[PDB]
């Protein structure tokens, strides 16, 4: 886990821990694409790490809507044009919303958005990414993140799919690793301190 | 937990598990309800069970995609028409399907229909299920059944939601409950053994 003069590509990076782990990964020297659905407030997060990066790293930012597979797909291609197809090597997965509800006040509409909303955000992007590293046969890592409710079940599945592929993946020689999480910031520390340290499962 | 002359809406209940539990909630006593797709497939089952049971015993089947929103609401409220609108009182839900296969190897429309498969086919019912004693203001049961892969989230999510709910729903006063599974009748046993004793988590 040397994120320097990696590709560094995280969905959610343009909110609380995303942005954060963008921070340092550039402070480190990463090339570092934050995704997000707001143009502007990811075109101005972009610009704001600009800053303070040193010339030369790519700092790039993609508008999508990672609950579509297609979107989730195009994204993660379009962000290797840069990186001369080279798929990335580091893919943090932050993107979440959590709008709380009673089961019994919730529409069946309400339940499958809140899942779409927490799941597949992460799920189909991990999947394009492992497609891409397979097929060209590279390595990196894919790094989930997790955690009246009823979004619980969508925190559930990630563990889940982390435990899946924590199996699986290791015949296509991929890191798997997941976070159960304070100023975000701190919890971007905690994170790479357990990713250096190598543990799969990482608290705080 | 007394299912005599009780109405019994059992999802899968023309297969493994779900018909085994058919088979003795009638041989006790209960209105026995089985949903399933294959509408021969279920209505020959039906009348296998229509056999054993005393006369006077509602023993109906109803075929439907639970992995529609519409289909799993109209099917539950078709359930209860015969039993005077009255709520069914135990609920078990065994519809699922086992298509097992490779990460990389798999189709992101085939991720999402096998969480469709898993999930919904469940969580769709329960929702309308707790929807209908809740508004009704009855009690009585919702009892979810779990257990390279990639179904291994849908399964997370059911004990994901099966504790949520556990919370939730003793504010209006319903039991939850929850199976971690040899010929599928034995499993019955072991979950009629478990509901009896009152566990809200049940084993073999
Ligand atoms: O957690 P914390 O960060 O503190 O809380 P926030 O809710 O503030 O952060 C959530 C982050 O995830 C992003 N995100 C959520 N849903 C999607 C989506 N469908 N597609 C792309 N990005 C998404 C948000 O970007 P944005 O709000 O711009 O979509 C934001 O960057
Ligand atoms: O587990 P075990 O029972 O041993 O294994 P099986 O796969 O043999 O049993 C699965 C059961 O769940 C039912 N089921 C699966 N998916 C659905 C669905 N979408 N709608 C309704 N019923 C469904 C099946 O009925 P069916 O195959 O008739 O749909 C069957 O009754």
């Amino acid at each position: 886990y040397d994120p320097r003069g990696k590709h560094c590509y995280i969905t959610g990076g343009s909110s609380g821990l995303g942005k954060a782990l963008a921070e340092r990964l550039v402070k480190q020297g990463a090339h570092v694409t934050i995704v997000g659905r707001d143009s502007k407030k990811a075109e101005g997060v972009v610009e704001e790490l600009k800053a303070i990066a040193a010339p030369g790293q790519i700092i790039q930012c993609i508008a999508a809507d990672l609950t579509s597979p297609i979107a989730s797909t195009n994204a993660i291609h379009a962000a290797c044009k840069p990186h001369a197809d080279q798929a990335p090597d580091y893919v943090y997965l932050c993107a979440g919303f959590s709008r709380p509800k009673l089961f019994v006040e919730t529409t069946k509409q309400e339940l499958k958005d809140g899942l779409d909303g927490v799941y597949w955000v992460s799920a189909y992007t991990a999947h394009e990414a492992c497609q891409m590293m397979s097929k060209q046969r590279r390595t990196g890592k894919i790094i989930f993140v997790a955690s009246y409710s009823s979004f619980s079940p969508a925190k559930y599945a990630l563990r889940g799919l982390s435990d899946a592929l924590r199996s699986e993946m290791l015949l296509h020689n991929i890191d798997i690793h997941i976070f159960l999480p304070i100023t975000p910031d701190v919890c971007a520390a905690a994170l790479e301190s357990g990713l250096k340290k190598g543990y799969y499962q990482i608290t705080d």
